């Protein structure tokens, strides 16, 4: 059977989920229980966490503009996702998506992670650039597996304290 | 490093590869040596083979219209990929993409198959619907692994002969 239903018009679907493509929800997965995790991500949303994905991530910025803060070659860098850009991110490149625009919409495609292949989420010190904290997770459902993780970082000065310079990371907002 | 390069404008890329999005080439893979196989498929192209993909296939018909001839629930069916449609095909659903329109362009996303996970390509009898022939392949490079397969079916009345009714399948054109 067509487990995932018939084809359907993507722009209309994005329009009809506009109320979810903004805070507090911000994104919406298109199909459930698939190997390909296909998500539309709206805005605005800024964040301070860096994602260490053990597999590739595909981006197609359909509407509006965004950017990825990255660590590449040991430096902080930015990759801009201008409206109409596509991009393939290699495994493990640390990235922190920033989505300043309301009404923006990005197609993001990932793979289900097999058991034992963990995702990393980490924060870096704004003063000295040292790793402040890292949590690894077996990512099964982002709705339940990720928000508490971020919440526990914001709530702990211990977790936010830079082991190098002692600066306490701001937490939720940069 | 950004192994797969920086983000870039997808519509412009499609425009600049127009000469490849038509016969005899018809398609073009966006990045090489990636886990995600990301292809843009043009037209026109009709075909008689059905693909048995051991993993999912994602479609986003960016420009123009196409359709997939399918076998679902034991019947011949069609899924239309109208301009703007997206679609996720479950593993193993037999499909034969038909792309009648020049200037059309479909984003197709697949996964590298691990060793031992084979793709099937098969043809069905127009008279009685029985399986006429099936080849399984370890799909590594579609440029070298698939054209000879189709070529050997067209060249063999033996391969094209229906074991049920004896009808010799037409081969290349329906
Ligand atoms: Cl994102
Ligand atoms: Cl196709
Ligand atoms: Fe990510
Ligand atoms: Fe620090
Ligand atoms: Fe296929
Ligand atoms: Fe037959």
């Amino acid at each position: 059977m067509l487990t995932y239903g018939a084809p359907f018009n993507f722009p209309r679907w994005i329009d009809e989920h506009a109320h979810l493509l903004k805070p507090p929800v911000g994104n919406r997965q298109v199909w459930q229980d698939s190997d390909f995790i296909v998500t539309v991500v709206g805005g605005p949303n800024h964040r301070t966490d860096y994602h260490d994905d053990p597999l590739e991530e595909f981006f197609y910025q359909l509407r509006g503009n965004a950017y990825l803060n990255l660590w590449v070659d040991g430096r902080r860098e930015r990759a801009d996702l201008k409206e109409g850009d596509i991009f393939l991110l290699p495994p493990h490149v640390r990235h922190s998506p920033q989505r300043p625009e309301a009404g923006s919409a990005c197609l993001v495609i990932e793979r289900q992670r097999p058991a034992g292949m963990l995702d990393g989420f980490e924060w870096y010190c704004d003063a000295c650039g040292h790793l402040v904290h890292r949590v690894e997770v077996q990512l099964k459902s982002i709705v339940t597996d990720l928000p508490p993780l971020f919440e526990s970082f914001y709530a702990s000065e211990d977790k936010r304290r830079c082991p190098h310079c002692g600066q306490v990371h701001p937490g939720r907002a940069a």
